[PDB]
């Protein structure tokens, strides 16, 4: 069975912790500490084959950190995540990217563009500017709501995906 660690990253508030508890414990939480820096494990299939996942939902200041450099060279994959309501969050997905590209001396880590909050009627990114930022950056796009569960395994399945295809 192969082991592979994703690395869950994002502005404050984008609902990285919300994606992953629906993951693991398949229930939305409202008010997640917005401190607590965790690691989860979960065995799942996907497309026929299984896999380990060992999910980080990453957490702490904006701040550079040499021992987050550490923890981010470990992850094979990485999920963007941006909330469609806050186009800082979206803004900031380039920064992101920057710093595993960084620490990792690639530009060819795999990596999900996720847009959360997809169930709120209130949008100020549109999904063309996703899908064309994910275009340029040559990796799969994919709409996700936290508190309805749409698209939640999809992000992390297709990051996997991402994972495996860069291994071969
Ligand atoms: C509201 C809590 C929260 O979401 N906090 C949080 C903390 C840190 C980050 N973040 N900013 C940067 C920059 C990085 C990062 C990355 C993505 C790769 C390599 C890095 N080396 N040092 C920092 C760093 C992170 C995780 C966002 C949000
Ligand atoms: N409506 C809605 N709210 C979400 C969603 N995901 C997270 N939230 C909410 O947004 C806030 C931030 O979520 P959280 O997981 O704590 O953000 P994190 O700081 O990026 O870990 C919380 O109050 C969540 O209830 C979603 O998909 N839809
Ligand atoms: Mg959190
Ligand atoms: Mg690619």
């Amino acid at each position: 069975m192969t082991e592979y660690k994703l690395v869950v990253v994002g502005a404050c508030g984008v609902g990285k912790s919300a994606l992953t508890i629906q993951l693991i414990q398949n229930h939305f939480v409202d008010e997640y500490d917005p401190t607590i820096e965790d690691s989860y494990r979960k065995q799942v299939v996907i497309d026929g084959e299984t896999s380990l996942l060992d999910i980080l939902d990453t957490a702490g200041q904006e701040e550079y950190s040499a021992m987050r450099d550490q923890y981010m060279r470990t992850g094979e994959g990485f999920l963007l995540v941006f909330a469609i309501n806050n186009t800082k969050s979206f803004e900031d997905i380039h920064h992101y990217r920057e710093q595993i590209k960084r620490v990792k001396d690639s530009e060819d880590v795999p990596m999900v563009l996720v847009g959360n909050k997809s169930d709120l009627p209130s949008r100020t990114v549109d999904t063309k500017q996703a899908q064309d930022l994910a275009r340029s950056y040559g990796i799969p796009f994919i709409e996700t709501s936290a508190k309805t569960r749409q698209g939640v395994d999809d992000a992390f399945y297709t990051l996997v995906r991402e994972i495996r295809k860069h291994k071969e």
